[PDB]
């Protein structure tokens, strides 16, 4: 009944998520963009209605293309939740401050599959962009990639596939400690059942790592921290810069987050 749930979740994982690892590998083994003028012809062909005005500045152009990916990613993410057993039985409210606080870090934890030490997929895989492009981006956007690669990096090197990391994102979204949550108790048994999972799956699925669990739990934690780090971040930028203007469900999900 567990090995059946580890299922449900990983076959709700593949049926919601637009990329997943094997996709992301199978790809990676795509138009590249290391530098401004194929940063301009990837635009022209992938994103034209961006690039049609006459237009932004090149490092707003792509932070509003990471936003619109963060977007798209908080309805496939939704979608996913409803799998996760007890989720859908939860109060709309108590749903929605899971969803909120933990949306970003699936989104780094997720990320991390279509990343490799040079580079990263974008746009649905059509398009593969270096690592060293985004650190050349002058200050403060390159600030904003960087670091997301430092974590995919350690968390890629844990050689974790599909049926785990569904489980990762659903212990993710599964936590009681959320803020301004009505049913704690619900959701930390809800939880408990997640992480329960989670840990057998480890078990049976990498028996050669027995810290496994262990180290994905730590990564929870480093996300949550990746995460504030994050959203301030997005706050200097959405200050400083005149012209970087926030997606609305976006500025909604970063409201009394951190
Ligand atoms: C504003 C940051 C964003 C979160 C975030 C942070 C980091 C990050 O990759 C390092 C991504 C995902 N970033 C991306 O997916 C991405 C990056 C850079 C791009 C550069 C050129 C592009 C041209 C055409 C299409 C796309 C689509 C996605 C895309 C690009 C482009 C998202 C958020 O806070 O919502």
């Amino acid at each position: 009944d567990l090995k059946s749930l580890a299922k449900r979740i990983y076959e709700a994982y593949l049926k919601n998520f637009n990329m997943n690892k094997v996709k992301a590998r199978v790809i990676l083994s795509p138009f590249v963009i290391h530098d401004m003028e194929t940063l301009c012809m990837a635009e022209k062909t992938l994103v034209a209605k961006l690039v049609a005005n006459g237009n932004k500045e090149a490092e707003v152009r792509i932070f509003h293309c990471c936003q619109c990916t963060s977007v798209e990613t908080v309805t496939e993410l939704t979608e996913f939740a409803k799998a996760i057993p007890g989720f859908a039985n939860l109060d709309l409210n108590d749903q929605v401050t899971l969803l909120k606080y933990g949306v970003y870090e699936a989104i780094f934890a997720m990320l991390s599959s279509v990343m490799n030490k040079d580079g990263m997929l974008v746009a649905y895989g059509n398009g593969f962009i270096t690592r060293e492009f985004l650190k050349s981006l002058r200050k403060p956007f390159c600030d904003i990639m960087e670091p997301k690669f430092d974590f995919a990096m350690k968390f890629n090197a844990l050689e974790l596939d599909d049926s785990d990391i569904s489980l990762f994102v659903a212990a993710i979204i599964c936590c009681g400690d959320r803020p301004g949550l009505l049913n704690v108790g619900h959701i930390e048994k809800m939880q408990e059942g997640i992480v329960h999972v989670l840990r057998l799956h480890l078990q049976s699925n990498h028996p050669d790592d027995i810290f496994l669990f262990p180290k994905l739990l730590q990564k929870m934690a480093d996300l949550r921290q990746l995460v504030t780090e994050h959203a301030q971040l997005v706050q200097i930028i959405k200050k400083t810069e005149s012209d970087a203007a926030l997606h609305p469900l976006l500025q909604e999900i970063y409201r009394d987050m951190y």
